[PDB]
């Protein structure tokens, strides 16, 4: 068939919501597993499937047998595989603070760690592959996140109340610049024993006298990470509440965390994660610091500003690994075409896809794969369809 309704995998990671995918889309969960991510792609750990003829086949296998026709020549020649994973993320508790190195450093780090025979599944294995990990989140319900350093004057204001927590806070307040921000970031994550306990005590008392954000976000995080030095991170990093339909790009070398709510996430293919708190795992502070850009991002530059052309709302992404757009649906068909493979996902309403004689209906939460050779398709109905594709 031209258009292929996807059979997608749900990752039941312990941190997933037991209800979000059911409340949103009617996805079954009678056994009440945590449902953390709904995956749409060709990931080797659990590829989406397509129906051939009766049988189902792995999308990954289907693509591997026919890369040019399925991916298009540009993506096949640049990446050699579907270059993204698209997911619904349903964060029922706050997740870890993460940084993804840039492509060059990822290549350098992947090598370093190979040339010292570090086991893959080991604690200190920072670079699992040589790829960068650009990511976009697009809010499906109100979506609370941290992303990027605050303006230095903002950090200064927020740290005043906890100046006695740690000498590195005083040091930064004395001269609030990128060097001392770096030292502060690293000192906080390296806090131990009485040093850490004193700092956490001062912060917890501040939660009694300081109201509103980001103190409220610290309170929310403390439910799940009561003894984590990452509880100070909302004072250094922007706290953003995305409304449904808003999006943000997670740049390289930039700390971020997904704290609450449901989002679509599009990500390049990498498992390179340098954690930066809100985690029980060992953190390599020097390697983290060497891969963080200590440059404020002001609040008004955090969201991706999309561009509306006809029925298409494009969210410009500054990497080649993926592109992302939203499409309004109406009675009159709209043509949705691309040079690459596409995944189309029904956000809300109901989508009728048509390619010549074939008609495929998607309800909210369902998705289809469109191979490059099958572009374009016509879409009608009501609501909105999200598309992940490549603009090369
Ligand atoms: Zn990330």
């Amino acid at each position: 068939a031209s258009m292929q309704k996807l059979i997608n995998s749900v990752q039941n990671y312990a941190w997933g919501s037991k209800t979000a995918l059911t409340e949103l889309y009617g996805i079954a969960n009678p056994q009440q597993q945590p449902m953390a991510e709904l995956w749409m792609g060709a990931h080797p750990k659990s590829s989406s499937r397509i129906t051939t003829n009766g049988e189902t086949v792995s999308l990954r296998d289907a693509i591997e047998k026919n890369k040019t026709a399925m991916l298009g020549e540009a993506v096949a020649n640049r990446f050699g595989e579907l270059p993204f994973l698209f997911a619904v993320l349903c964060a029922a508790q706050p997740l870890s603070i993460q940084v993804h190195p840039n492509k060059r450093n990822s290549e350098i780090g992947f090598a370093k760690e190979n040339a010292a025979g570090i086991p893959m599944d080991a604690a200190e294995r920072n670079y699992k592959d040589p790829n960068h990990k650009p990511e976009l989140v697009f809010a499906l319900t109100p979506f609370l996140a941290m992303n990027a350093f605050r303006e230095f004057s903002d950090i200064v204001s927020l740290l005043q109340p906890v100046a006695g927590a740690h000498s590195a806070i005083a040091h930064f307040l004395q001269v609030p610049n990128a060097e001392r921000l770096s030292q502060l970031f690293a000192s906080l994550l390296n806090m131990q024993g009485e040093e850490k306990s004193r700092a956490l005590a001062v912060l917890k008392a501040a939660l009694n006298s300081q109201q509103g954000e980001p103190w409220q976000t610290i309170r929310v995080i403390s439910e799940y990470y009561p003894d984590d030095s990452g509880l100070f991170s909302p004072l250094l990093l922007n706290v953003v509440k995305l409304n449904p339909g808003e999006a943000m790009f997670l740049f390289a070398e930039t700390p971020h965390a997904y704290l609450q709510g449901v989002a679509l996430e599009v990500m390049a293919n990498s498992d390179n994660v340098l954690r930066a708190g809100l985690t029980p795992k060992y953190i390599d502070i020097p390697e983290l610091v060497a891969n963080v850009k200590f440059e404020p991002k002001p609040a008004g530059e955090l969201l991706t500003a999309p561009v509306k052309s006809g029925a298409e709302l494009d969210f410009p992404i500054p990497v080649d690994d993926f592109a992302f757009s939203l499409h309004d649906l109406a009675l009159q068909e709209t043509s949705i075409g691309q040079h690459s493979a596409a995944i189309l996902f029904c956000v809300e309403g109901e989508a009728v896809l048509r390619k010549d004689e074939q008609r495929l209906v998607l309800k909210p939460g369902e998705s289809a794969f469109i191979g490059a050779d099958e572009s374009p398709v016509n879409a009608s109905g009501t609501g909105r369809l999200a598309r992940v594709y490549n603009k090369l």
